[PDB]
């Protein structure tokens, strides 16, 4: 019992962290097999940073102006190039702790790990989501970039976010392993907008199932509504529209408890038109979105 | 920018989970050195808990009797002794990925990371704090007996928590390194008081502070207060009082922002008084008490 905002454990990641630096800039790179993987504005200076010309600053670097470092042993760099708005830096000797791994593109809702680091080191690691607008909370301080984002099925970590800037309203963006941005993003210190986001519903759903499997049932009510109505409520509040795809997810968790999808949206709606009241749901005052039917499946089972 | 509930990076505690099985009972163990430790429970069946002699259920047991394996390899045991509520299992092989390490005794009121596990598998890390009375929330399912809480200072590993037991209210209990229990808990299935808990005002100041830094402002106002004030405020609403060493604590947080103790405790005693209005702070309902005034310099400057 108890449920818990779990990260999966970092280690598979940690042994791939490397330093990389270019002029006078140092950031975070990924090192997998004989490849490092970092945002490419490491090799921007602060007049570039306006709107950098990528591929004219990339030309006057050559593989010995890359220094990466794995801890304390430097890597020899013998070949750089830039895919999208990543830098690949190919080196002459594979990461021996290159855990069995995967790129992959999350959707928007979707939850992962964040292993924070600076300089190449460690400093934490946090769940988060990927919001509606693609943008994510985290905790990232200047150095942090090149910090990534994944998940872990057994022995196969699924890279799926490399840091790379942090929004003049302090949300962050970046992109996937192949330097693709998550949203309208692009790498440069400019004003941009993150669209409107939304609550994420299928997981404030899955979240509610969570907190009756633990105990907290205070919620739980005597109505039932429809996807229609529900929806309606869900677009009053600025929560995602929920689909039979959503539904479907939840399957297993409405298995499980014997409540059925809509009676648990019947419970959402009422405390989205009536709140809280001074109450808490598995310690928040508010409704959770950063768990996915599958973390709280994961969770309540012991998945390891 | 961002201020996250973050954990310690896992790593190196991963690197010593090993799987303890005696008898039917599988649990954790951690392996450190030659010396495997784990909850002594691993040695009860069902007819025991409600009381068990473990100084008889030990008895019956030899070195042959306790399979540890770390990962896929099976370890040997060579010795066997029972040190509080922890068993040692001393191996011929002294763990290759031993961090450097220390046990300590944290106070209430401290945070950790838990590293849950299930066969010797980590599952996943988050931090939490042991409360005022001694428990911790976590997130525990059976087999979970043996995961470890601890902090990291560079390259050290001080462990402060080994899982024991799930309070019939929910709550868990667990002891030091040493198998000395934090609080007045003993292993048994037996109903059994956990004190009156506070919330951890120090705690709750530094995320103030924490929540400053990075932007959220609304509850700063044109007050101040005393510590004597202030502690009939903290009396009524069940919060630790505050002393001078707590004080003396923030002053890092209270220098860098320029906000006094006193002021930002009346920010604090307005909260109490009048609740939140339906507003966050850093994406939180409620008053956060799992930051200490450390892990707030710590996050706010990037420390690896
Ligand atoms: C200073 C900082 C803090 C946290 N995260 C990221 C950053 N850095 C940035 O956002 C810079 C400015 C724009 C950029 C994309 C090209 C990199
Ligand atoms: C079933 C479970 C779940 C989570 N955490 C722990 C447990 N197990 C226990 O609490 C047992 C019962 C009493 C005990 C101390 C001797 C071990």
């Amino acid at each position: 019992s108890g449920f818990r905002k779990m990260a999966f454990p970092s280690g598979k990641v940690e042994g791939c962290m490397v330093q990389v630096t270019c002029g006078t800039t140092t950031l975070n790179g990924l090192w997998l097999d004989d490849v490092v993987y970092c945002p490419r504005h490491v090799i921007c200076t602060s007049e570039d940073m306006l709107n950098p010309n990528y591929e004219d600053l990339l030309i006057r670097k050559s593989n010995h102006n890359f220094l990466v470092q794995a801890g304390n042993v430097q890597l020899r760099v013998i070949g750089h190039s830039m895919q999208n708005c990543v830098l690949k830096l190919k080196v002459d000797t594979a990461n021996p702790k290159t855990p069995k791994y995967k790129f992959v593109r999350i959707q928007p809702g979707q939850t992962f790990s964040v292993l924070a680091c600076y300089n190449g080191s460690p400093s934490g690691v946090y769940q988060c989501a990927m919001r509606p607008n693609f943008t994510i909370k985290g905790s990232f301080l200047n150095g942090s970039c090149g910090s990534v984002g994944f998940n872990i099925d057994y022995d196969c970590v699924s890279f799926c976010y490399m840091h790379h800037m942090e929004l003049p309203t302090g949300v962050h963006a970046g992109t996937d392993l192949e330097g693709n941005f998550y949203g309208p993003f692009v790498d440069r210190q400019t004003a941009q907008a993150a669209g409107t986001d939304t609550t994420i519903t299928v997981n404030v759903l899955a979240w509610l199932y969570a907190a009756v499997i633990n105990g907290d049932r205070w919620f739980l009510n005597r109505f039932t509504t429809t996807l229609n109505d529900f929806n309606l409520v869900a677009m009053k509040y600025n929560y995602e529209p929920l689909t039979q795809d959503h539904v479907d997810i939840l399957g297993p968790l409405s298995a499980q408890t014997g409540i059925a999808v809509l009676d648990m949206c019947a419970s959402l709606k009422e405390l989205l038109q009536n709140g809280m009241n001074g109450r808490t749901i598995l310690g928040s005052a508010l409704l959770e979105d950063e768990f996915t039917p599958f973390d709280v499946v994961r969770q309540c089972s012991g998945v390891t």
